[PDB]
């Protein structure tokens, strides 16, 4: 009854709907399991009514993402702001030391870049030679290069470098080292309301297309060409072509038995091995977030980027000055609990020097992701576990410490000190519709079979979108979007074509 | 008559000095190496200056060094024996602006943020791409500012494009002359300050018999015999003869030998002359200007955050109302043109402020051409080189918190007292510093006429017969070795059954 059935309102589902109305194309629909669209696109609303993007937050690739450039046009044109240019020189800190950024005898940021560079020649040209973890990567770098580094850079760059635990969400003893080092294509653009994105592109096409709370169950090749859609609810559809843009950890889940997963899709026949496989390749990543409003601003807003170094000691790098290889390394490195705040790099985004707003925007990785997550409804634990890196980074921006007034009391004592109002937690780790962040490897992984199984498609009718069905963007909101042009697209060709 | 020897190396620069040590290596004998020069080392050359102090006034830092062989070889050596041959020296740099000061880490300005984006640019302008067309680094630079003007402020449109010069320094070639295909490249790894490349020239030179260096020995020319054998005349008269050659000249030297007039410093008459090959590669490769001048003061009063200083030459706030207010590419270009005589502002300079990472008091600069050509055609004038440089060196040191600075060539003031300039473009054993690309340049076409030979038995090596580390002394070496290695192969064969 329908030409295309879409499953899933996030970016990509969306922006398909947006361009088969575009092209003409009439009689679609838009099926999404929660009760709103945006998928992992979610803009929330805290203290004040401050409003932040506890999902995607940035524009990355600028100098080729189309969907930047796309909001770019618009602002050139009607002269408003949609989004800001956030790129800074980054502030490391260290609880013992402080900082150590830009250091004139530590010069971390340089050894960093030898590092990649060290990483990119490792794999270079062997179809990675048997690839481990981003841990055991920047061990073997120490202990090649010892006799350049000094104490200082061999206890501090390691920490310093986890840094891209945060692009990819994941502890280093997880991370693939094959995957762990890009090259970003430009600088970074921060979006000013990625639900603006997600509104203009909603509204892009007929409202009646959209079916909210619609939980599909099931997938049908109706042996007869048409297609087959099944929402829990009960509703039946049916239409010439499906575009399925569930993230890719949820439609992992048609491999598994008992369809009473959910989110979990029943499809018939099942997923040709091809994708199935391409499963094995792992995937899914575990980004977090939490938010930290204060009343306003009292410290220095030198830079809107700040990272606080997990501990490290000493001994570790007597360990590396004394070992005798690899291998004798990796057992003296064993030494034989607890996690805290100081346990794992952490990115802050002080939102004040970027966008005037008194708040920190922060960023945590699986492990961590996960438990702090699990107790975002405790605001009092939150505030514990977080406040000595809040206090740390307040007294290297010239503040003190943090005060709290999450159960608000008001007092004048409290001039000029900052006072946390209010935190917010991401929620992603344990919403059945996302169950994570976004595609990542683990060590052995290979990114692009799922990209090229599912840009095959399961079949002429079967189609998939989504950030894990694209090679450019991958894992990328504009990834997304653009993979949701390109289905539209091949749909509204075959289309027009037929007569 | 005239002596029959296994392998004649021409030129003792880095190049034919590992040769030799190769050869010898392998076991082979009657061999030789024959210099112009009354010195080893070519273009590895460490000079005295002000009480002593040291300096290399042609190379100076170890590049590449995940990768670099020599550099290598030099680290085992210190891991062993506790000397110390080098000193990594990478810093933070500081940029200086005449009129503005330091630009550099500036919170808002945020130069080096838009540097890699112009870098990264430039990336995917080229590479992995076929059948795209060469420019300047310059006009490179005029279309990433022209594209992305949305998102530059007026203040980085107006200073990124000084600030992204520091490349200049890097080819020895003025943005306007650089191909923008070469401008950028891949640094493996930090770099390592040599101290002393003459010292890395020496355990070369004495890995091998001494009997085998003759200096101050030009070779006029070079004959193949259709016997089998090769003739190389010395300008002294001695004759020899030998089984194979290997040449390593300059390759602005090599090029007179495609020339009329043989009585250029240098050249060698090739019979049979050089092959059509090899001559025209000298079309599609060019040959670069890097020049130095060592600022020695008595002592150092002067901050030493940083070992790495460069001054941006001088920028208008009128340019970028043009970046602003052009329609297109042309349009710009046509804009881009004004109606008087260079001065230490009209380009970028950089200075390796040596207190810090050598704890000598003197400044390291290096300039590019065309200023290289003009300094070292006036290097023997010290009071107008001091005049020349003077405002960018107060500038310096106002904002390394000193003050103006004082001749004193002839007591928290610093004192001027010495001025040593290279002379590269003017030895004709050197003409110039090393090999470069001009806008359409391709630079694997001299490497491949060279590194496949003039025959079997003329070869030749140097830094510009290589691809890896093309240009760095790291190349010439193992261009060196892969002669040596090649010849040992072949002269194997004479102990087969
Ligand atoms: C914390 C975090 C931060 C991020 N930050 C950035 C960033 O700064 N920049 C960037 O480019 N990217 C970022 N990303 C990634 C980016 O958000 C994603 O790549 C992109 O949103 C994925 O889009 P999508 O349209 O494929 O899926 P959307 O989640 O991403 O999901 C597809 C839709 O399918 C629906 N669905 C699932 N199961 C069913 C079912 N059974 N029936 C019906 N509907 C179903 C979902 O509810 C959802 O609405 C971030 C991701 C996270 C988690
Ligand atoms: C100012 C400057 C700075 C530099 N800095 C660096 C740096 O920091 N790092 C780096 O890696 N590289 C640097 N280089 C480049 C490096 O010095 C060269 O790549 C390398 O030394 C070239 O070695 P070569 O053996 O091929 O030739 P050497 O010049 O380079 O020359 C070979 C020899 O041939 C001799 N010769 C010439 N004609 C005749 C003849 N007719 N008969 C007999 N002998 C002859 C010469 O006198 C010379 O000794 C720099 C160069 C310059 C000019």
């Amino acid at each position: 009854k329908k030409k295309v059935i879409i499953i899933g309102a996030g970016i990509a589902g969306l922006k398909a709907a947006s361009t088969l109305h575009q092209n003409g194309i009439q009689d679609c629909l838009v099926l999404e399991a929660r009760d709103r669209v945006g998928g992992r696109l979610q803009t929330v609303t805290g203290y004040q009514g401050r409003k932040y993007d506890i999902g995607a937050s940035w524009h990355h690739d600028t100098l080729t993402n189309p969907l930047f450039l796309e909001e770019a046009q618009l602002s050139l044109n009607d002269g408003r702001t949609r989004f800001v240019f956030d790129d800074d020189n980054f502030i490391y800190i260290d609880e013992e030391r402080g900082r150590v950024d830009h250091d004139k005898e530590l010069l971390l940021e340089i050894v960093d870049n030898e590092m990649s560079k060290f990483a990119e020649l490792e794999f270079h040209q062997h179809l990675g030679v048997s690839d481990c973890s981003f841990f055991q990567l920047v061990m073997k770098y120490l202990l090649q290069r010892r006799q350049f580094l000094t104490n200082d850079q061999i206890r501090y760059l390691p920490q310093l470098c986890r840094y891209l635990e945060l692009w990819h969400g994941l502890d280093w003893k997880l991370l693939s080292a094959k995957d762990t080092y890009f090259g970003h294509q430009g600088r970074n653009a921060f979006a000013l309301n990625y639900d603006s994105v997600v509104q203009r592109i909603a509204q892009s096409f007929p409202q009646n297309w959209l079916k909210l709370s619609c939980e599909v169950k099931s997938i049908t090749r109706e042996p007869s060409k048409n297609v087959t859609v099944n929402c829990e609810d009960g509703t039946v559809y049916n239409a010439d072509y499906v575009i399925i843009t569930v993230p890719q950890s949820v439609l992992n889940l048609s491999v598994q038995p008992e369809k009473n997963l959910r989110g979990r899709i029943e499809f018939q026949p099942p997923l040709k091995p091809v994708i199935q496989d391409a499963f094995d390749k792992i995937h899914f990543g575990a980004l977090g977030k939490v938010i930290f409003e204060f009343e306003e601003c009292c410290w220095s807003n030198e830079s809107s980027k700040i990272v606080t170094l997990a501990n490290s000691t000493n001994e570790f790098v007597e360990i590396v000055r004394n070992a005798e290889n690899l291998d004798e390394l990796d057992s003296m490195l064993e030494r034989e609990t607890s996690v805290t705040c100081w346990s794992q790099p952490l990115f802050f985004v002080n939102l004040s020097k970027s966008t005037g707003v008194a708040s920190f925007m922060m960023l945590m990785q699986a492990p961590l992701t996960n438990h702090i997550e699990s107790i975002r409804e405790d605001k009092e634990r939150l505030f514990s576990f977080f406040q000595p890196v809040l206090n740390k980074i307040m007294k290297c921006l010239d503040s003190e410490d943090v005060i709290d007034g999450m159960r608000p009391i008001e007092n004048i004592a409290n001039a000029n000190k900052p006072v946390l109002r209010n935190i917010i937690v991401s929620n992603w780790t344990r919403d059945p519709y996302s169950r994570g962040a976004y595609s990542a490897c683990f060590p052995g992984d290979d990114p692009v079979d799922m990209v090229v199984a599912m840009s095959n498609g399961q079949d002429s009718r079967i189609r998939f979108a989504g950030e894990h069905t694209i090679m450019d963007g991958a894992g990328c909101a504009y990834g997304a979007w653009e993979s949701g042009r390109r289905e539209a697209t091949r749909i509204s060709d075959l289309l027009k074509l037929e007569h």
